[PDB]
């Protein structure tokens, strides 16, 4: 029923800024875990290899995530470091539904409320970690962002998406960091 279609992989990611304003591993974690999202199969594809090249279950970060088609993505990302042994309690389940009434006229199996929410359990905690601003897309996109692209890394793009292949870069806080080469197949 469901399926119909091909599905693709992660094929070649590669760096395009030294550990200036951020480092290589630290680009190949805010990457991955940006995906831990419900988006596309893809997602579930770059956290799987980003993960087990880390060989850690160590990640999980929140994410303003931002959303355009044909153009990219843009997201505000925290915990970055913050995967260490918590300031916090860990109390991460604890609520209080307080529900009202039971009836016979009302024949069972209804939604069941739902009270409480995680409020103040991170902010002892958040101070461990820097917040970034990262943002996907193609090369198109990012030259409109006002980046600048390099001729070398611009024409194995262009090949790529020549090569009916779907190709992106990587950008954080005005900065250059990374691209994504993605096999359509």
């Amino acid at each position: 029923s469901f399926t119909m279609h091909g599905t693709p992989v992660v094929n070649q990611v590669k760096v395009l800024t030294e550990s200036n304003r951020i480092s290589h591993h630290k680009i190949l974690a805010i990457v991955g875990t940006a995906e831990s999202n419900s988006e596309h199969p893809l997602g579930t594809a770059i956290t799987k290899y980003c993960k087990q090249e880390l060989d850690t279950e160590t990640l999980g970060t929140c994410i303003d995530f931002q959303v355009v088609p044909g153009c990219g993505i843009s997201c505000k990302v925290t915990n970055i470091e913050g995967l260490l042994h918590k300031n916090n309690w860990n109390i991460e389940d604890n609520n209080i539904k307080n529900a009202s009434l039971v009836q016979i006229d009302a024949s069972n199996e209804q939604s069941s409320t739902s009270s409480s929410m995680i409020i103040d359990a991170q902010i002892s905690n958040a101070l461990n970690a820097q917040q970034y601003k990262v943002l996907i897309g193609n090369r198109e996109w990012m030259i409109r962002n006002g980046l600048v692209i390099n001729n070398d890394v611009n024409d194995f793009m262009t090949e790529h998406e020549r090569k009916g292949r779907t190709a992106v870069l990587v950008a954080v806080d005005d900065e250059l960091c990374g691209l994504i080469a993605i096999a359509d197949t």
